[PDB]
C-alpha cells in the first residue's frame, strides 16, 4: 500500500526553442498532450539558467532522468535537422534511452537535395533515410510528435 | 617487463566523409599527423559496412573505444555544424569522453547570421559561442584539427 509511483518523463528535444515565442506554442501543445496521460515533459527551457554550460548540464541531466526522448528532427535552416537536437539524440543513445524521432519531411536525403550531391558537390547520403544515418536507430521515423507519443504509450507502459 | 601498452586512440568526427573523395585527403592528413605520435585514428569510414545501422553501430563503438574525440564542427551546408558530428559529440559527452572541437569559423552565431534572428525570424543563440551551446563543454574551441591534437597530446599523455 502507498508504494512509490514512477511518473513517466519524456525529454522534448527539438528546435522549437528557436521559434519567436521561444517554443511556447509547441511546448504548450506538448504539455496538454502529455498531461492527459500523466506523463511529464522535460522541456529544454524549464527553469532556464543564464550560463551556457549550466543550460547544457541541466539538459543532459534531463536526458539522464527521462524514460524516453521524443526528438524533432524536422528540417532546420535547410534540409538538415538541428544540431542541438542531434547532440541530445546522441546523448540518449549512449545512455541506452528509448529515442523516438519525427520530422515534417520524411523524404530521403537524395530526394530532398534532388541529387546525390549538394550545390557544392558534397555527398548526400544514399541509405533511404530522411537525415544523417547516425540519427536512425531502427525505430520508425514518425510524422509528428503525436505519432511518436503514441508509440511511447504502447511501448513504455506504467 | 613486456607489460601491456595502451595505444591512444582518437575518434575523427566530422563532415569530411561528405567530400567528393569521401574524406580521403582529410583522413590521410590525420593519419600522418597521428602516426608521428603513435596515436591511432578511429575513422568513420574504416572497414565500412553496407547497412546504415551497422555503420552507426561501428561508429558508436569507436566512440566507446576512444580516448578522445576530435570533432570538426565547421560550417556544413550553412552556418550550422554537421548533425552527424553533433550526434557523435553527444555520444561522447554521455560516455564522459574527452571531447575536443574545432571550426574553420570561430565567429559568434549572431556574427555569422548578422542578426539575433535568421532569414525566417528564428532565434540565433546569444551566448558568445560559434555554434549551438550543447556542443560546448568548457574546453576551448580550436581553429584546426592540429591545434586540437596538440591539446590532446598535452592533456592525455601515455
Ligand atoms: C537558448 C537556446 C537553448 C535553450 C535551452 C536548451 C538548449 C538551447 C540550445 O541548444
Ligand atoms: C556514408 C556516410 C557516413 C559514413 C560513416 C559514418 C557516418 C556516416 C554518416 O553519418
Amino acid at each position: 500500500h502507498h508504494h512509490h509511483h514512477h511518473m513517466r518523463k519524456i525529454y522534448i528535444a527539438g528546435p522549437a526553442v528557436f521559434n519567436p515565442d521561444m517554443g511556447a506554442s509547441y511546448y504548450n501543445k506538448v504539455r496538454e498532450l502529455l498531461k492527459k496521460e500523466n506523463v511529464m515533459p522535460l522541456i529544454p527551457t524549464d527553469n532556464e539558467a543564464t550560463e551556457a554550460l549550466d543550460i547544457r548540464q541541466k539538459n543532459i541531466q534531463m536526458i539522464k532522468d527521462c524514460d524516453a526522448v521524443i526528438a524533432d528532427l524536422s528540417p532546420f535552416r535547410g534540409h538538415e535537422p538541428d544540431c542541438g537536437t542531434a547532440f541530445e539524440v546522441g546523448c540518449a543513445a549512449a545512455l541506452n534511452k528509448m529515442v523516438l524521432t519525427f520530422t515534417s519531411d520524411r523524404r530521403n536525403m537524395r530526394e530532398k537535395y534532388g541529387s546525390g550531391v549538394d550545390k557544392d558537390n558534397l555527398r548526400v547520403e544514399g541509405f533511404g533515410l530522411p537525415f544523417n544515418l547516425m540519427l536512425y536507430d531502427g525505430v520508425e521515423v514518425f510524422d509528428s510528435f503525436e505519432s511518436a507519443f503514441k508509440y511511447f504509450l504502447a511501448n513504455f507502459p506504467s
